[PDB]
């Protein structure tokens, strides 16, 4: 018997919870898992959005149904981020500007593939009208019925849960770990320790045999999961893996975050996040029912704490002395290895990029899957562990390129912020992605239809979230696909798919129930 | 009007005719085509096996039925290539020796996908219990129904035609190319010229502007496809794009070829085409009805055209003095660049590796798919061009390095052809997926294309076929009770499947018999 036989987790937010319950189903009760978290060192408390595949790949993996969970961490739905002022000069506000050619400026990002006519997505089509004056309609509003659905504020489902769109969700951050807590320990026999660690032993090889805990206890194992957050107390401090920083590449580096009460009565509830652009950042919208989260995200380098606090507050219209404010620093980047040895990290002791497109929880369950395939024996073969730390480095640096190009391409100049961000050097991947997509080509043409989680996680942001973003913010393909020249019988079937569209969002902006209407059915 | 108006394809094999067919459904008639083809100089005449995305890819693009052209040209069934003498030293036969074990010298590599548990392949399973001790059952009769259908010779679809399993095609080159130029003249206004290309026009640019035939003919036009075969008339002479030969990574450059008469009401057909090993390279054999395709392929280094002639016709006890021989040496590699300018190369005067997985019409199909795709305007923008380029590049490595490890991990070393394999470099790519596979991961988990065709159970059916396993089971299955017995279940399901099926589907002669009419 060469087997793991008991791992230890370090941590008890998001990841710690996520990490034990995922290992609890995928290892089949031949191993003991022990959860060590200090309930005085508080979770981060934040990371309150997400997309489409956490059901599928998460919470079904371990057989718990969507009511179940959404009922416990008061979740509501998200069928889009939706981009406001990141095109235009000026304050924060979370009202539009308008454009120079009369567009508000606001675009979505929303979830669900494109359809295609002759193998060509529907994007292309709608480029080729656009570049020739054919349609003055967003990319967003011709090419998903999701954007009507979303400025009528309508819900993903019907009142008695038939579904109408793709949708991921929002939800409070710490009654998520809660819950997995209570699951993981009453259904999975995690073995809960609630103390600090004070001490990291490790062998003549500098393998981890055990964590002191602070009541002098130890706890042996022979895995170890870094779930302790930003300081990466176990894969950079004990086993000393530098953190390769990448703000030469994204300049956020702080929020000042609050929960922000709502007349849902009145205003009713939007079905997505807004990032609502700032000065010296972005402000993120996740409403629920009852309040919404908000956090203006900074460079401390282009704002102070105090700055960022007012204008954040201004926005909201909040008196900043009597509203309490959680303040965040963070590092952006990954670890040179996520896995060293017999300590893998997972969570934001891993990597960390700006929740600009609710890429964090996403993180902890593809690294959780990624050590359930890789799973060691105790000879901790060197091949596994590469071949881990090559998928968390790739899916990394995929979603932060990504995220550089969100701010690239913004036009605004207005601040030394918005001017900063074009002085930094895209990456050569996203470079290369531009370029095609301004010859008019499609960018990581999507494999499947809606439907299975690895068939997702090779390239996560497809050619209709390029189109999302580039299209979006103003920069556009030099000329339509040359194939289409050539092809009129594909641009008919591409005006039946055009209308599809349009009488879906008719259709459904009609027969759906509001979120609110939604919301307050599902929570009693 | 920006738009090419004219295309010209020199060359009328198989790539000129596809090219024409698949140009004249995207174009949708805003493009005049022409095909200029020397009836006086030959098609390779070779190219008779496929792979099984063939029918999604190419005819039903075109809308034909895969009845119609089948019956056209006198097409059978592919389950699988099946390997034979690979492990074992000796000359050539078409008889399986035996190996160490006991067991026959064949392995096969079918075309059936893999079912899973708990997200893990059944290839997985089987590596397990093999490592173990726990089963004597070869990869392919544990985890392909598809292995016990081929070993009784039956049809991968019931008379009534509902399908049994995956299946791709053998069928005569000739007749597919014709049945093609008939489709593209007389229902995709296609013009077929008949002459022989003399001269190459080109502007002051480098840009092609017409082709001169023979009979003073002048052919115009705005992009130039082409399927001039080996001599690439066109890409490496007109255009003097250098080939990037790779014999470094793949030995054979060379076959002798025939079609052998059979008798297939005594032996039945096999539905799938045999790779038989020899002893300076690997011989074919592709069923039809009334016959087989046969063909030696060799290295020159290795064997003269002589000693690779008499151990062809030895094999099938063929006489080698009243027996019609096609004789081919052939180029190993890509193009630099396959489209330079307003010239694209698609077919042997692309790319090509040795016949050992089907893969040459697959190249002509991918290619004019990825035309389609990236079809230029008078501009000729750069990065089309570029993109193109790209995809044809990762497509041909992708294939190549899969070729390379059914050589690279024979265990033979009779001849000093098996030693050399061992010598050759294996291309970065290869040895990242045999490090892969070694740990006992999943190399290219499958997801239900183009530049990662060759899924997991094609390398475990290669690796594993030749006798190279993983170090350790996937160190997973050691904490996965529960997914260990699902899979039992799933080994159960493959030997009923293979029972019921070897019982109730007709033998590949008889359903043949009722297709062909
Ligand atoms: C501003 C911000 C906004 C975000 N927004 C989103 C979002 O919208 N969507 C999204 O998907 N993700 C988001 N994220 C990311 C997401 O919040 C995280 O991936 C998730 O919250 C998990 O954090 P964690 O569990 O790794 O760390 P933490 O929540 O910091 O957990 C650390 C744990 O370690 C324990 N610990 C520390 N030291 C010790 C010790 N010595 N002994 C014992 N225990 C110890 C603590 O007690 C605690 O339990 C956001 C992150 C930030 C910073
Ligand atoms: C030994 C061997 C085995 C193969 N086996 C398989 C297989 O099993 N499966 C598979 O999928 N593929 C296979 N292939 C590849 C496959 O045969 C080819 O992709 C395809 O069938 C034919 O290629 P082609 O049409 O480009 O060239 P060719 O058939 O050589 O055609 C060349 C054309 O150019 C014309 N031409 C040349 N010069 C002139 C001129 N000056 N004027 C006018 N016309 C001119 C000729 O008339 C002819 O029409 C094999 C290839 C070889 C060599
Ligand atoms: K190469």
């Amino acid at each position: 018997d060469n087997r793991i036989k008991t791992v230890v987790i370090l941590g008890g937010g998001t990841a710690g919870w996520m990490t034990a319950a995922y290992l609890g189903k995928a290892l089949q009760n031949t191993v003991k898992i022990v959860v060590l978290e200090a309930p005085t060192i508080p979770r981060i408390g934040v990371g309150e959005a997400t997309v489409p595949n956490l059901q599928r790949a998460f919470f079904d993996y371990l057989g718990i149904p969507e009511e179940e969970w959404m009922r416990e961490c008061n979740a509501s739905y998200k069928m889009a981020v939706k981009f406001i002022n990141w095109r235009t000069p000026g304050e924060g506000s979370p009202d539009p500007r308008t454009l120079d050619d009369g567009h508000t400026d606001t675009f979505h990002h929303p979830f669900g593939l494109l359809p295609s006519a002759d193998q060509i997505p529907l994007s292309h089509y709608w480029a080729a009208k656009r570049l020739q004056g054919e349609t003055d309609e967003n990319f967003d509003e011709a090419c998903f019925a999701d954007t009507a659905i979303m400025n009528a504020k309508k819900a993903p489902r019907f009142l008695d849960m038939r579904r109408a769109t793709n949708y991921a969700w929002h939800f409070d951050a710490s009654k998520v770990a809660a819950f997995l807590r209570n699951f993981a320990v009453t259904k999975q026999a995690v073995e809960h320790v609630e103390d600090e660690m004070t001490e990291v032993l490790t062998d003549e090889r500098g393998f981890i045999t055990a964590l002191r805990t602070k009541s002098g206890r130890i706890l042996q194992g022979d895995l170890f999961v870094d779930c302790s957050g930003f300081r990466g107390l176990l894969i950079n401090k004990a086993m000393e893996e530098p953190f390769i920083d990448m703000s030469d590449h994204l300049l956020c580096n702080s929020a000042v975050a609050t929960a922000v009460p709502h007349d849902d009565e009145k205003n009713g509830v939007e079905p997505y996040t807004s990032s609502i652009a700032m000065e010296a950042g972005w402000t993120w919208k996740i409403p629920m029912l009852g309040r919404f989260g908000s956090g203006h995200v900074y460079s401390d380098h282009f704002a102070t704490q105090d700055e960022a606090t007012l204008a954040f507050s201004k926005l909201w219209g909040l008196d900043p002395d009597n509203t309490e404010f959680n303040h965040v620093r963070f590092r952006v980047g990954r670890n040179r290895r996520a896995w060293v040895r017999n300590c893998v990290s997972v969570g934001l002791a891993s990597c960390f990029v700006e929740p600009l497109e609710s890429s964090g929880i996403y993180f902890i369950y593809a690294a959780i899957h990624m050590l359930a395939k890789h799973f060691p024996d105790k000879t901790f073969d060197k091949v596994l562990v590469d071949r881990f730390n090559r998928e968390i480095e790739e899916m990394f640096d995929d979603t932060r390129d990504f995220l550089q190009a969100h701010y690239y391409f913004s036009p605004r100049v207005d601040t030394p912020f918005w001017r900063a961000n074009k002085e930094l050097k895209l990456a050569d991947s996203i470079k290369d992605k531009v370029e095609t997509y301004r010859a008019g080509l499609p960018v990581n043409l999507p494999v499947t239809d809606e439907g299975n989680f690895e068939a997702e996680f090779r390239n996560f942001w497809t050619n209709g979230s390029y189109y999302c973003i580039f299209a979006g913010l103003g920069l556009m393909p030099r000329n339509p696909l040359p194939a289409l020249a050539y092809k009129p019988q594909s641009i008919a079937e591409a005006e039946l798919l055009f209308a599809d569209v349009k009488r879906k969002g008719d259709t459904l902006v009609e027969s759906l129930p509001s979120t609110y209407d939604l919301l307050r059915q599902l929570h009693g």
